[PDB]
């Protein structure tokens, strides 16, 4: 199911915010500007009440996970409340072996090939690459040859002057945080349809 | 393998779509003067391609394997004549395999985490992959903590910067596309400008 | 302590030499420039010696600790000779749990998101990023979102002409190896001078 959304999208927009609050605002506001693909992280205070009150998003069509997970006690907090993915920024397999038996989408992060392989003998071909900025367009190029079949997305640093190179480098999607998602919501809501079209237009 | 690895400088990583196309590959790179030549498991029947490249090693080829990701992979291309294994990453079951068989393991690393761990395997010599990520930078970096670590990156080596890899202090470098990419005849004559370049520093 | 120590003093000397005299040369000329923080590499020949040697500078008020350990072997004679902070390129659980019983801080080095979360896993919230050159402040504002209360001191190329950019992007200190210590005493002690000067600006 989760693997022909984020193809389809091609975009999660990372919400990190300081309150329950600014984090419902921001959803609804990123998915006014066209990015259905929305991942509440665990910085946010109380991720998971928020998770659970943005139901009202997914009625409309927004996909709505958890980010920033970095135990099985957030990941349980998280399915329960209604997250329908989870990211995490590092590769833990304790959250893997959580989201299997759940039958939920799990997307770790990566950032070298012994992290690659590790992801990949636990099931996992949709690698989230983080952090991008710091590895680079390069990076997902050199894995095609030894690891054609595993897809990135790549998180950590991408805004609308380097989505593009993002994609000629043969990524599935790109996860934007602080570019998408700073700003009062008028800001955010047009930061969401200019990555959208930016990305259409790549 | 480190004598080798050592005296030759250079390994052809070999990736193709096809075992004909590999074999033609790998013939062109040591016609050209490549003597290191591994095959990587992306190419189809990779455990074939080594065991018909097995009579140029008695022209003094040094045929391995490359992209070796499962024992059950590393048994094929040790069953097949393989001289070395290489991995783009630090497998520790492959590392206790080709301890016991007695099969150089040239296991890749990335990070100075991964190195220690590669050492306390009772490995010296690593593959740097990528290359093009981390580059010279990582191995200049590397002397100062772990002076007696050598490293053979693979990823983006090219004619125009093979020669700063060797200024940073690599062992030696696993070359692909910029070496066996394009036809037979081309790559027997990149071969040949790798070889030229690499005595030229 | 040392948290409160490396935010007072915000730069460590990260010592590498040949001999027992080039090292303690480069020490004093280090700290006569005013740089307190002093950590002595295991890559110095008869290091621990260096350090019980330099034991008189610490009724000066220098801190003298050790770095590159890289075995608990080593990291016992190192706390024995008067190491006062252990350091590694890497991240050690067997370090790290040795020097745990100690009661000495250990700042081991990390350079992906899965080892720094490893770490915090051990304890750690002050973590050596290695090479610095290699991930940038990039890596440190990128972990600043998923990470916000992990604090970082690269190593490996910091120098007068980025040291700002680093504190810029949120590091609470810098390991500053060869852009300091390389050189005639003299040159050492006003680039000791410089570096002070120029931290203390930004």
């Amino acid at each position: 199911k989760m693997e022909e959304l984020f193809k389809k999208h091609k975009i999660v927009a990372v919400l990190r915010a300081n309150s329950v609050e600014e984090a419902k605002e921001k959803a609804l506001a990123v998915f006014e500007g066209g990015v259905h693909l929305i991942e509440i992280t665990f910085t946010v205070p109380d991720a998971d009440t928020v998770i659970k009150e943005l139901s009202f998003l997914k009625e409309k069509g927004a996909i709505i996970g958890a980010g920033t997970v970095t135990s099985v006690e957030q990941c349980r907090k998280a399915v329960e409340s209604g997250a329908e993915f989870i990211v995490s920024p590092h590769l833990d397999e304790e959250i893997s072996q959580f989201c299997k038996e759940k039958g939920v989408f799990y997307m770790p992060g990566v950032m070298t090939p012994t992290e690659l392989v590790k992801a990949m003998k636990l099931g996992h071909t949709i690698l989230k690459l983080f952090p991008g900025e710091v590895v680079g367009p390069q990076f997902v190029k050199a894995m095609k040859g030894p690891f054609p079949n595993v897809k990135f997305v790549p998180t950590g640093g991408v805004n609308l002057d380097n989505v593009c190179e993002w994609f000629k480098a043969g990524v599935l999607a790109v996860g934007v945080g602080s570019a998408l998602v700073k700003g009062t919501p008028d800001e955010v809501r047009e930061k969401a349809k200019a990555f959208v079209e930016k990305i259409r237009g790549c």
